[PDB]
């Protein structure tokens, strides 16, 4: 039997794990689905706290993988995959096989433009516009004996809060919110069911808010978040390493993750399979492969009749990349996917991803936003002097700008944690300078108060300038800059940051270079101090948390764009029409126990103070404890 480390960091993990699994704390639904957070009143990527995301499912796998590592008990990890497959990977009634089977890989979808403001939607279908070929479909169909897609949809209404599942049900409902481009903030969306049978909304359900066509038929649509599915692979690898040491068989769960990783190759592709670089032209297969983890792939089709479509995404954010997942799927025996080309494709993505991070690394060391094969999301010409990466144009804030998608320091920790774990696992020398420079910038920006045993980390980032066009090696990007504009006690992110610094330090442990030894000490001590202070100062009943201020809750009254003459209804009867607000189409928010507090604060012009326990945040903190406790058995 394996010898499990006995130190305080292992015990901190176990105490956090116990809090997360304590029924008193309410992290989980009746089905065993992790909510976005314990609390209900919050508007972030999901716009209600008891929605959840595919991110939460993969964090749940990761948490359980670490517990299995430390205890030899894999029942929790199996449970996490079981609920994932049951409730967030669309099944037969969600993506009817008859529609999926009528897919045409030579005509994957119909082009529509993205627009710089929600008021420019619905976007007209252009049946004459170029769309390239899907080179994955036939291989996947031959491999798995079906045309259905095995990937997670990104957003779930866990207890049917919107009521799209009917008035007397709390079964989970697949939903979408964001649809209307770069300037549609979380406050400006219209929630819709993924399965639009036109029971709710207007004449055509919600369909003609987003898509312009002469007729509308009932249909489904699911949208993947590639970083969540990649994390599922990352978690399952960690579980399998432990399983081999404990002597436990979880091969069928390994098989689930490699299948998910197989379909995740759709995240490599331009939205309409346009050639990368010469994006006005239809691709003929892999010439439309960007080979990064894009912002989404999506798929849909008919309910009342049999037809289907698929798209990738032309947009790529450094924050979504995962070299650890790509290395797992391409360079380990256990996780080679069943499609003949999958391992090779993933090996190519691994290479491209590591270059992408380097290309985006600022002069200070923070990683800049990303790049797109489609300027304005409508393949507009790039301005002269646009800096590029394999033909894709630099974008300081990929995909969304309210707020800027690279304003939040969280993306730095989340994504660079993966590079660090990858570097530890593979010792790929191409990752070293990247990590050296990033770690120096991150550690230089942690503010410790040693007397209070508290700290702050960067909260909000400001970007200027642009990288040198990628020619094969890092330049230092002396004209690309990041400034930290605000710091905060962002504890979930601090957990991720500690995780990253721990793997980075551990990877450096074998160096005999004097400068590496100094970097080792700095990274390891910074990581440890973060964990010690989290433990000493920020514990409460439900986990580890601190008050935060939301000054934008004034946007509960944010106007929502609805086309003139368009009318509809939410399931609870809320009227959807011009003049509607975020709140007026979500009137159940006023039934929330914390609502009086919110409107009180707004009424006398105060910020709103909240204490949140987000599932990913508590998980990141727990896993950070377990990570330090297992890498440094001191
Ligand atoms: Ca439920």
């Amino acid at each position: 039997a394996p010898v499990v480390p006995n130190n305080e960091y292992v015990q901190h993990f176990k105490d956090m794990y116990a809090k997360i699994h304590n029924a008193n704390n309410g992290y989980f639904s009746d089905e065993g689905i992790p909510y976005h957070a314990v609390e209900t009143l919050m508007v972030e990527a999901p716009d209600y706290g008891h929605e959840t995301t595919s991110e939460a499912f993969s964090y749940y796998m990761w948490l359980e993988a670490m517990n299995a590592k430390l205890t030899g008990d894999f029942s929790g990890f199996k449970k996490a995959w079981d609920v994932t497959e049951k409730y967030i990977i669309p099944g037969e009634t969600d993506q009817p096989s008859a529609s999926m089977s009528n897919y045409d890989p030579n005509k994957p979808a119909t082009y529509a433009a993205e627009h710089p403001d929600p008021s420019m939607y619905p976007s007209q279908l252009q049946f004459g516009a170029a769309v390239g070929k899907d080179p994955l479909y036939n291989e996947l169909k031959s491999t798995y004996g079906t045309s259905q897609v095995y990937g997670m949809h990104w957003l779930l209404d866990v207890d049917n809060w919107y009521g799209f599942g009917g008035a007397t049900s709390t079964s989970p409902v697949y939903i979408n919110t964001f649809q209307r481009g770069v300037q549609e903030s979380c406050w400006e969306t219209v929630p819709q069911p993924c399965k639009d049978e036109m029971k709710y909304g207007g004449r055509n359900g919600f369909l003609d808010l987003f898509t312009g066509d002469s007729q509308y038929a009932t249909q489904f649509k699911y949208t993947n978040a590639p970083d969540a599915d990649a994390r599922a692979v990352q978690a399952t690898y960690y579980a399998q390493l432990a399983a081999k040491e404990w002597g436990v068989d979880i091969s069928s769960y390994v098989a689930k993750s490699t299948k998910m990783g197989d379909f995740l190759r759709y995240s490599f592709f331009d939205k309409y399979f346009r050639k990368v670089g010469n994006s006005t032209q239809a691709g003929t297969g892999y010439d439309s492969a960007q080979y990064l983890l894009n912002w989404y792939y999506a798929w849909g089709g008919g309910i009342s009749s049999n037809w289907s479509w698929r798209i990738g995404s032309s947009h790529n954010h450094f924050g979504y990349q995962n070299p650890m997942a790509a290395w797992i799927l391409s360079n380990t025996s256990d996780f080679k996917p069943k499609s003949p080309n999958a391992a090779t494709d993933w090996n190519n993505s691994l290479k491209r991803q590591i270059e992408f991070y380097q290309w985006l690394q600022s002069a200070e060391g923070g990683i800049a936003g990303g790049a797109s094969n489609s300027n304005g999301g409508s393949y507009q010409a790039w301005p002269a002097g646009t800096r590029t990466f394999y033909g894709m144009g630099y974008t300081p804030h990929p995909v969304y700008e309210d707020p800027g998608s690279n304003e939040w320091f969280g993306m730095q920790a989340w994504s660079m944690q993966r590079v660090a774990e990858y570097y530890y696992s593979s010792k790929d020398p191409a990752a070293k300078s990247l990590l050296d420079k990033w770690a120096k910038w991150a550690c230089a920006n942690v503010q410790f108060d040693d007397a209070a045993k508290k700290f702050k980390i960067p909260a909000k980032l400001v970007w200027t300038g642009q990288p040198d066009t990628w020619t094969g090696s890092y330049t230092g990007n002396s004209n690309l800059h990041v400034k930290v504009e605000a710091y905060g006690e962002d504890l979930g992110v601090a957990g991720s940051l500690s995780n990253a610094l721990s793997y980075y330090a551990k990877a450096l442990e074998s160096s005999t270079d004097a400068a590496d030894k100094v970097a080792y000490n700095t990274a390891k001590e910074t990581s440890r101090k973060i964990l010690d202070y989290l433990w000493a100062s920020y514990q409460d009943d439900k986990g580890i948390a601190v008050t935060e201020t939301r000054n934008d809750f004034k946007r509960f009254n944010q106007s929502v764009y609805i086309p003139s003459g368009w009318t509809g209804k939410m399931p609870n009867g809320d009227v959807i029409q011009s003049g509607a607000t975020f709140l007026s189409i979500r009137s159940k928010y006023k039934q929330d126990p914390s609502w009086p507090n919110v409107e009180a604060a707004l009424a006398n012009g105060t910020g709103v103070d909240m204490t949140y326990h987000r599932f990913w945040g508590q998980s990141d903190i727990a896993i950070a404890f377990g990570t330090y406790g297992t890498l440094f058995t001191d």
